[PDB]
């Protein structure tokens, strides 16, 4: 449309469509109850993406904030993306070692509040405010990460398959705060449509490229 | 009111109420834990219910949405009621089954995003991209109704009970997304009084009926 | 600020800033899993308490509802902490006792029903229905207390640490239903920034004192 990040919401709604489609038929035929618990975790997440993805692209999941004296564009879509996508990203990880629940639940629990926090610093109207909602945020998230890293007698075949979807998201979600801080809910270093780019290949890479590599992997059989 | 639709909303309160009281005394004494999981679902989904059809009565669950345009009317209270009653409603036949926690998450993820998009095209503001989500919404629909017949050694009374509720959710669910298309919220071809008492009649008979046939059989008893 | 609740609510945020860094330095070094579960639940429960203290005290969870024909300010934030709260509260409760999963899902659902018709009465514009909700609230609130009290071979750890938050819970929970009535989203009688105080006296209690009783006792250890 007149929107200059329209090719990249079209782009991402194409590959998390995409990506749906072949976790949908690759999990058909499997009846080890263990893998369809990651074929369901996976095959969900760029579902909803895919929803959240289109509704970006067609214009309802995004609101204008004033902040700044300014109208900004913010996609609040995003967010409930991640609300259901980034937790059940977290439970594919905490299955696959087999996590304590109290573990679990500390996780989901940050992410709900990363998530949160989050929402309502790209909804505050007060420009200096919406970086305290962000450095709470990332705190929640370094809370994560720490988890991930130091709160985990594996099969050999969990661990090396653990470790590195591990480090795929440490890596790739440590880069959105960052992109948030430049871009146009944070600082406005960015353009939005640069922005939306970056969003798009951080997350098919956080969605799409983190379930081939978990779904390829024998890590998810009893 | 003056709202032609309010004595279908006013039936509908009055029958999800009772529904509620009867299946909450009822379940007065049940101790075999197996039952309560069944009676706590099922005297949970019309009191969810019951709030949301009060709440439309009263006006509040009610918003305008301009499409078309025009200002129509939309009940949004029918999301919140759907979004945690058609879940619970999947999960009474997933613990009759017994399924393997990859395929209820699954079956509530799906139905997620059923009820999600739903509510997206029941307030979207483009008229032809409502039908988009009528769409999706849909497909997300037949999957659910797809794995309750093809993804599922259960003792003979399970079975017969399940196959008797899966006969009853298969043929009220299936009707939702006609009556929302031929609707207000779709192509305006029924007037809104006359889709309140549809999904009134829909609704009574998947809550209330539904939990009649199942909290009757012994097939919620270890 | 200008507003005279400031204050509790600056206050409320510190302390519950102040709880949740205590409880998660306490629980390092946890590894039994079961009091793993009961540090997660009551580490976040103050954690999600402390973000929506802030969002009241900087603005944002402050909106304004006409109703008696005034622009009554009605924190909505309240809500979406106790929506999350409540029922991870309610889980401490659920699993020092060991539950079953049927009671679980009645207090979790009575307890959503609690707080979600506690927010639509609170934002109702026609203010004789205010209390029509809050009605509705107050007897989920009554059943939740029933099955606290009638519904539950505990070690006699477990039974005494039990009976002491069990008091401690219907003792502080029953005052929230009179502070509403009485204050600005109900009645009318007391100002805003005394009920701001006396919410914040009741939510640091029921959820920094509460948690201080059960993290303090060995009824959270195998
Ligand atoms: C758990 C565990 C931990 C809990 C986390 C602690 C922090 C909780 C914060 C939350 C608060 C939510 C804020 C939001 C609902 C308030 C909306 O008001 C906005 C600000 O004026 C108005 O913006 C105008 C538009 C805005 C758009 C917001 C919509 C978003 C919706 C995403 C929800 C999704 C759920 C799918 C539902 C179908
Ligand atoms: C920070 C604590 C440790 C965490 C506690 C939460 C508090 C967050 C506050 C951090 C800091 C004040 C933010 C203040 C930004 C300030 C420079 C705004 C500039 O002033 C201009 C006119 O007043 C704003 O117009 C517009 C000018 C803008 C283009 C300037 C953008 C501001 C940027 C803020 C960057 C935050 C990161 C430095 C934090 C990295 C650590
Ligand atoms: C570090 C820790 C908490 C930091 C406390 C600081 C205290 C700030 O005092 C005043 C500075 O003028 C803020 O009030 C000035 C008026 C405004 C009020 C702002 C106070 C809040 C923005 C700070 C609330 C606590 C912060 C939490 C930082 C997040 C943490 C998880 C990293
Ligand atoms: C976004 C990209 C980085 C852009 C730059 C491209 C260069 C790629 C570097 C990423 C890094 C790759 C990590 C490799 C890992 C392999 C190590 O595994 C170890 C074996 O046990 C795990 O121990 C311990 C594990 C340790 C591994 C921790 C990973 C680091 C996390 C980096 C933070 C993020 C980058 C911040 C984003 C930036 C763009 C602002
Ligand atoms: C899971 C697993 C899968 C996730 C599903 C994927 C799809 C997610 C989509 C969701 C998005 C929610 C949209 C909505 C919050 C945005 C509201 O903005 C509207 C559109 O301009 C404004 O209408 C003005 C009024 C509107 C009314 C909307 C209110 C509704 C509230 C229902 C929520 C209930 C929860 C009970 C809370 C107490
Ligand atoms: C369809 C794909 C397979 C799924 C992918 C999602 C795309 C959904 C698009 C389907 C289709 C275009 C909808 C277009 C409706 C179109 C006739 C609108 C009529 O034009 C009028 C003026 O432009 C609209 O005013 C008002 C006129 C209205 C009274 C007309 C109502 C439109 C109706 C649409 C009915 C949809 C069902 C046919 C789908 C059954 C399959
Ligand atoms: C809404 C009503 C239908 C209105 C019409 C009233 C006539 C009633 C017909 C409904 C049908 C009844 C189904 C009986 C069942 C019994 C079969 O059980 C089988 C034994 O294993 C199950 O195998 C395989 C099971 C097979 C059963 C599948 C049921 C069919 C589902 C029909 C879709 C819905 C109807 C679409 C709504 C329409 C009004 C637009
Ligand atoms: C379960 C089991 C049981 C379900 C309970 C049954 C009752 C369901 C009722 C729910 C309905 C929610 C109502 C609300 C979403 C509608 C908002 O419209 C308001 C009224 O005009 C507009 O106020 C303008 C502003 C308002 C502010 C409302 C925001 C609140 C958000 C709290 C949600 C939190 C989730 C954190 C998300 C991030
Ligand atoms: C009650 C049933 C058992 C439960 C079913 C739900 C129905 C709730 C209705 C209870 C009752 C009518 C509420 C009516 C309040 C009425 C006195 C309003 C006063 O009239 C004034 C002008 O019309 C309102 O202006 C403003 C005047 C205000 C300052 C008056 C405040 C009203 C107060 C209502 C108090 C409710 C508690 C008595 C309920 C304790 C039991
Ligand atoms: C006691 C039980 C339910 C009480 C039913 C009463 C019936 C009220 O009849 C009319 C009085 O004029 C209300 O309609 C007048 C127009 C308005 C409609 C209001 C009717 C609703 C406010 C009542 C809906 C049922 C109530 C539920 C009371 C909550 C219960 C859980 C304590
Ligand atoms: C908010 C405060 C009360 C303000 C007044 C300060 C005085 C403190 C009185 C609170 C009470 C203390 C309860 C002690 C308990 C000890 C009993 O344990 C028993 C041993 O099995 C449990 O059996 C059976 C257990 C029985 C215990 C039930 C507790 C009662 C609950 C009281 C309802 C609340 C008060 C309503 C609030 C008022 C301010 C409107
Ligand atoms: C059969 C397998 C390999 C997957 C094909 C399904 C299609 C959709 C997603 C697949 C590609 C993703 C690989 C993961 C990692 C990446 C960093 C993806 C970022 C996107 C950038 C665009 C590159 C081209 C693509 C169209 C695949
Ligand atoms: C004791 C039992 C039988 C239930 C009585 C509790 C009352 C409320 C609901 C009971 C009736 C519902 C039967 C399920 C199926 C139906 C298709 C219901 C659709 C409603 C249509 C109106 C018919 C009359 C009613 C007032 C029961
Ligand atoms: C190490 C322990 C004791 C806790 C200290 C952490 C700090 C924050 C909360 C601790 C205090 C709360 C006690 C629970 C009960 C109360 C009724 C609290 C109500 C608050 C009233 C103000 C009194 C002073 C306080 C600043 C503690
Ligand atoms: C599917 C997409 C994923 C994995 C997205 C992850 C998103 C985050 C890790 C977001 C983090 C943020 C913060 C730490 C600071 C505030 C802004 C956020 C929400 C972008
Ligand atoms: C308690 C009520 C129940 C069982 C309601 C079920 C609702 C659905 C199956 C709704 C389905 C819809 C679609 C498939 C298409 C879009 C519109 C919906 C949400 C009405
Ligand atoms: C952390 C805070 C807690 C424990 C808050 C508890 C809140 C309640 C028990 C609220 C109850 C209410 C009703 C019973 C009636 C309507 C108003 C409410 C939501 C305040």
């Amino acid at each position: 449309t007149g929107r200059p990040e329209w090719i990249w919401l079209a782009l991402g709604t194409a590959l998390m469509g995409l990506g749906t489609l072949y976790f949908l038929v690759k999990g058909m035929g499997v009846s080890d109850p263990d893998a369809k618990k990651f074929y369901a975790i996976t095959t969900l997440v760029p579902a909803i993406a895919f929803t959240m993805y289109l509704s970006m692209l067609l214009g309802y999941g995004l609101t204008m904030v004033p902040f700044g004296g300014e109208q900004n564009p913010i996609y609040w879509a995003r967010y409930a993306d991640w609300l259901f996508t980034t937790p059940l990203l977290l439970l594919d990880l905490a299955l696959l070692v087999d996590a304590d629940q109290g573990t679990i639940l500390a996780l989901v629990g940050a992410d709900g509040i990363m998530i949160g926090t989050g929402l309502v610093g790209a909804l505050t109207k007060v420009y200096s405010y919406r970086f305290v909602w962000w450095a709470i945020s990332t705190a929640a998230m370094l809370y994560i990460l720490y988890v991930l890293f130091f709160g985990f007698s594996m099969r050999p075949e969990v661990a090396s398959t653990f470790k590195v979807l591990r480090n795929v998201t440490v890596v790739l979600w440590s880069a959105y705060p960052v992109v948030w801080l430049i871009g146009s809910e944070g600082a406005g270093i960015v353009p939005l449509n640069i922005e939306t780019l970056l969003f798009m290949v951080l997350d098919v890479s956080a969605k799409v490229g983190f379930g081939l590599i978990l779904l390829r992997s024998r890590a998810i059989f009893g």
